[PDB]
């Protein structure tokens, strides 16, 4: 069996809220987050990965569109293809598409390899995040009471399975036998619950939170 609740802010791998602004890079800010649970579970440091290296560098070749949009997949193949990325203090988030200034001076992390789960398994879904760490996920944020969410059990009866917007989830549990996952967004502190939002777990793929999971690796060798 697995544990019935979960939050990997509890164990220290998980950085702090950011604020993506008027760019769309959430996808970035996904990416990021997953593997800075990795980097801290590898080398016991807690380090922001640098989110505005993968708007100026994961491009046109993996899809993406800068702050446009993006794929998380796709920016951990950069990070796989680079053999790193900065740290986000030396290359750190202007909100704004610039010039790839990538530096190995400066990488932070690498990654191994990628993880991609099945489509609305929400069963899948909790298993890595028990098992695994933090995994990026898109949800269907096209919602007048997802920008207006505060407190509680996110539920969205107009929610799609068709996702838009890149999150973190960083672990599950239940209020009250309310199930829900815990997601880091990336519109800072001020946004929901000090910059997360609960959101209904095993009810249906509630805003397709489980349709596109997918989570990166850092190995030894
Ligand atoms: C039915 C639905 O929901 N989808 C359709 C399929 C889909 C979907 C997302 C998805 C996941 C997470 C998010 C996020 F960011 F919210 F978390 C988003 S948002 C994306 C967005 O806004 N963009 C995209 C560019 C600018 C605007 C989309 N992945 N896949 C799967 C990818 O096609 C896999 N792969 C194919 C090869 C690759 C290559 C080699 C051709 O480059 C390109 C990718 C959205």
């Amino acid at each position: 069996i697995l544990p019935d609740s979960v939050d990997w802010r509890e164990k220290g791998c998980v950085t702090e809220v950011k604020y993506q602004g008027s760019c769309g890079a959430s996808w970035a800010f996904s990416a990021v987050g997953a593997l800075e649970a990795q980097l801290k579970l590898k080398t016991g440091k807690l380090v922001s990965l640098s989110a505005q290296n993968l708007v100026d560098c994961s491009t046109e070749k993996y899809g993406n569109k800068g702050c446009n949009g993006g794929f998380m997949t796709t920016a951990f193949q950069y990070i796989i293809d680079n053999k790193g990325i900065d740290s986000d203090a030396s290359y750190p988030y202007k909100a704004m598409d610039q010039k790839c200034q990538y530096d190995s001076k400066y990488r932070a992390a690498t990654c191994s390899k990628y993880t991609e789960l099945p489509y609305g398994r929400e069963d899948v879904l909790k298993e890595a995040v028990a098992n695994k760490g933090p995994v990026s996920v898109g949800v269907d944020a096209r919602h007048p009471s997802f920008f207006l969410y505060r407190s509680g059990v996110y539920y969205e009866p107009s929610c799609t399975q068709n996702v838009n917007h890149g999150v973190l989830v960083v672990g599950y549990g239940d209020l009250n036998g309310k199930e829900y996952w815990l997601v880091k967004n990336s519109w800072g502190h001020n946004f929901g619950e000090e910059g997360y939002i609960r959101m209904a777990r095993n009810k249906g793929n509630h805003c397709g939170i489980a349709s596109f999971p997918s989570y990166p690796e850092i190995l030894q060798g």
